[PDB]
């Protein structure tokens, strides 16, 4: 029968959100919704036997599982889904915050190719190195201003921080973790991931639903543009105090900053 999610990928956008979740989809215990939601953010007028209805079907002990990468950062996420169930477990893939905002922009130059560079957007004010807070790039990579208001309506150990970095580099090691902190056997491994040379990152041998090897669509994967690095230095800059910030509140230190 159907259920509603045990638990939610919340986070964040460019993190590594759908390698995650389409890795997860390979243990027999899992099962997931294929498209993003958006039900907590755009669509919660709707109800929740709506929101059921997209759910796939599950036997006794399967997880019932979706991403929607907009959670993280909209308003009113906790609140609602803490009403959904006080015991949702919620994940949040994050990364680089620079590296994030770039992948941002990127995923934006793929549909609207004629917006502005990336360093003119990046500023309010590039004489004075004043960053743009209100642009959404920005603020997403913010974690620990996001963080603070989702422990208003749940306990850390219910939150789950991946690195997206190390998805990129071992997927078998950091989906090791999300295994056991949804109380998964761990049977995803390394067997069942192979690296492809023309696509650069680590691909399935056999993803859900196929027999095949499956790497991830065209969009995911794309090429940044090439930033001014006096940006990138001044955009590390920004976040280094919210990165330490981040480190303390989580009890680990995902490497941005050294
Ligand atoms: N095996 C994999 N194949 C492709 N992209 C992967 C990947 N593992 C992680 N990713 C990352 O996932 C990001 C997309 O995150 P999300 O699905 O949450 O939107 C991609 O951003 P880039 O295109 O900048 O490289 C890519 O870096
Ligand atoms: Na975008």
């Amino acid at each position: 029968s159907k259920q509603l999610p045990q638990a939610i990928i919340i986070g964040v956008k460019k993190g590594g959100t759908r390698a995650l979740l389409e890795f997860l989809r390979v243990h027999p215990d899992v099962r997931a919704v294929g498209a993003e939601p958006h039900f907590f953010d755009r669509s919660y007028d709707k109800g929740l036997a709506w929101y059921r209805d997209l759910m796939p079907r599950t036997l006794d002990g399967q997880i019932t599982m979706e991403k929607t990468p907009s959670y993280f950062v909209t308003r009113e996420a906790p609140a609602r889904i803490s009403a959904m169930s006080k015991d949702t477990k919620l994940i949040v893939v994050v990364r680089d915050p620079v590296t994030r905002a770039i992948s941002d922009y990127t995923q934006t130059l793929s549909k609207r190719p004629d917006i502005p560079t990336f360093e003119s957007l990046t500023f309010k004010n590039r004489t004075a190195g004043l960053i743009d807070t209100s642009w959404s790039a920005i603020q997403i990579g913010i974690y620990a201003k996001h963080l603070e208001h989702w422990l208003r309506h749940f306990p850390i150990r219910q939150m789950l921080f991946v690195s997206g970095e190390r998805l990129i580099s071992d997927p078998a090691g950091e989906l090791g973790r999300v295994q056991d902190f949804l109380g998964l056997k761990r049977i995803i491994t390394d067997k069942h991931f192979y690296f492809n040379k023309t696509k650069g990152f680590p691909c399935l041998k056999k993803a859900e639903g196929s027999s095949r090897p499956h790497c991830l669509g065209k969009t995911k994967g794309r090429t940044h543009p090439e930033i001014d690095r006096e940006v990138v230095r001044r955009l590390r800059e920004f976040y280094r105090p919210f990165n330490l910030k981040f480190y303390q509140m989580t009890g680990h230190d995902f490497g941005w900053d050294g």
